């Protein structure tokens, strides 16, 4: 029983950092595309 | 030894899956400033 009660206050604890995480990668996606749209217009640009 | 085999396989892969994040920013951080490194080093051969 005691590893079960060391289990689920660290589990039930975690999950709520989880969503930071997720909100972080969706964050971090859309400097990711920006630059990338930032990469090709230019040399589109430069290659002209 | 239901429960309590039950909760760390719940237990052991919350601190894995997290773990699948934080390899995810920092490879998104690694793979996003070196693609930025090339978006400027064209953009600086724009302006010459």
């Amino acid at each position: 029983t005691a590893i079960a009660n060391a289990a689920e206050k660290k589990a039930k604890a975690i999950d709520k950092i989880i969503g930071e995480w997720k909100l972080k990668v969706d964050d971090l996606a859309a400097e990711l595309d920006a630059s990338q749209k930032e990469c090709r217009n230019y040399s589109t640009e430069l290659f002209r």
